[PDB]
């Protein structure tokens, strides 16, 4: 019966591998019946600090035979009656909760699982890449399971775990120019190895219960991109020829609407600030300028832009979502829509990946760079989805967010290395998220796309991301 196959990183370190302990268990046929087996098993609860529910779900699995040694906790001296210790092969993940919702887990073979493919003492991934991957790394009943190895950076995903201390948000990090998957992070998480080998209903309730819900994926999950979209909508309007980056527009107050058929709602911006060119909106973040910007173009030729991104595509990434939307409808019918989507509001729906794959055009001299997560993976691109004038022109002027004293981004500058970076923000029906996006524009080796959720209780991702920055300047350079 063939040993599973790792997963390893970029660099082979693992992180779905297997490791023996030597654990505490027990014997089904030495553990007695009625109120005997009952005290035997309180007991061993007792004394090895396992709850009594844990030990009866272990004891009730299919593979259980009365000889079978039950695995029960890592290990002693006095053993209680029906107990014993043995030598057995566990999953392990060194990253834990870092790389729990992408590695995933394994478990048990179920009846439905027979059902459906297989031994009853095997295990089967149940989520992530140990599921998306399971006939591979399983090999055949010999014939062991290949090793996968991935494109992240064990040292990265750490880090960019690290810095959201429980705090709900993703960040993505690629190298841009390959569309390396250097890690993809979600928060807040859970225990893996824990899930995979041995967890208390008290502590798998706490996990589903935690209204953050630590399970979900993040980094694959829809949400409207917030006003760092700014930078596709301004990319958009340059090559249309619409938007000229050196134009002046007078913008008074920090509220505008086209006229009263918007009723109550209006684009806002945070500082007044007049004539606004595009380097100085983007640098301020002022949505008043894009909502513009994006009336002037009009819908056909913002939405030509638009959908020469990845809207609607599935990607060949074994990471499961749904493919990101526009709108709801094919038309906007609806001005304020309209100019709410040149801001990343409305009706958007991109994940952290794909947010991070239509950005690299800026990176790439307007090619797009499809991620990838499979370390030999083949790189694929989608050429000129922006010119390389208006990806540079953007690039150049978000500089300014992390290099001028008065961008939302300088307390990250480093006089030694070039940084091009674009805070967001989106307005939830309220709660806010924030984002961040950085671009290595030293080397182009690195891209992140941070978020955190409910900003307004968790704060920014520029307040937070600091150490990762600096991580990524010294480390993937
Ligand atoms: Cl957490
Ligand atoms: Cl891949
Ligand atoms: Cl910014």
């Amino acid at each position: 019966n063939a040993k599973r196959g790792e997963i390893v990183d970029r660099n082979g370190s693992g992180l779905a591998i297997n490791k023996v302990f030597d654990e505490v268990g027990v014997v089904p046929g030495k553990l007695g019946s009625g109120a005997e087996k009952t005290a035997n098993i309180k007991a061993f609860s007792d004394k090895f600090g396992v709850s009594v529910d844990e030990i009866n779900q272990k004891l009730s699995q299919g593979w259980v035979q009365a000889d079978s040694f039950v695995p029960i906790t890592v290990a002693v001296t006095e053993l209680p009656t029906g107990a014993a210790t043995k030598d057995t092969e566990s999953r392990y993940y060194p990253l834990g909760e870092a790389a729990a919702q992408l590695i995933g887990y394994t478990g048990t073979i179920t009846a439905e699982d027979i059902e459906k493919n297989l031994s009853s003492t095997g295990v089967i991934g149940k989520t992530g890449l140990e599921r998306a991957f399971d006939k591979e790394l399983r090999g055949q009943d010999k014939k062991d399971g290949q090793t996968i190895k991935l494109t992240i950076d064990s040292g990265v995903q750490q880090q960019a775990f690290a810095i959201f201390d429980k705090r709900p948000g993703s960040a993505v990090i690629t190298d841009p120019q390959k569309g390396d998957l250097l890690a993809t992070v979600s928060s807040p998480s859970y225990d893996p190895n824990k899930m995979a080998n041995g967890i208390s209903q008290k502590e798998y309730d706490a996990y589903n219960n935690n209204k953050d819900l630590p399970f979900t994926a993040r980094f694959a999950t829809g949400y409207a991109p917030g006003s760092t979209f700014k930078t596709i909508t301004g990319a958009i309007g340059l090559d249309a020829g619409t938007l000229k980056p050196d134009e002046e527009l007078e913008i008074n107050g920090l509220k505008w609407q086209k006229d009263k058929s918007w009723g109550g709602y209006f684009a806002t911006r945070v500082k007044e600030a007049s004539p606004v060119n595009l380097r100085t909106a983007l640098v301020n973040s002022d949505n008043i300028y894009f909502a513009q910007q994006t009336l002037r173009m009009g819908e056909d030729k913002f939405r030509a832009g638009l959908n020469k991104f990845i809207f609607g595509e599935e990607l060949d990434l074994p990471i499961a979502m749904t493919p990101a939307q526009i709108s709801n409808e094919d038309k906007f019918n609806s001005e304020i829509l309209l100019a709410d989507t040149g801001y990343g509001q409305g009706q958007l729906l991109i994940s952290p990946i794909q947010q991070a794959t239509m950005y690299s055009v800026f990176q790439n001299n307007g090619t797009l760079v499809y991620p990838k997560l499979v370390l030999d993976k083949e790189t694929k691109k989608k050429d000129n989805v922006i010119s390389a004038n208006a990806a540079n022109t953007i690039a150049t002027d978000l500089l300014g967010s992390v290099e001028d004293p008065s961008g939302y981004v300088y307390n990250m500058y480093n006089p030694n290395f070039s940084l091009a970076a674009k805070t967001g923000t989106a307005e939830i029906k309220g709660k806010e998220n924030s984002f961040l996006l950085t671009l290595d524009r030293s080397n182009n080796k690195f891209l992140t796309m941070i978020m955190v959720e409910n900003s307004g209780e968790n704060g920014s991702a520029t307040d937070i991301s600091k150490p990762l920055i600096d991580y990524l300047e010294a480390t993937i350079k």
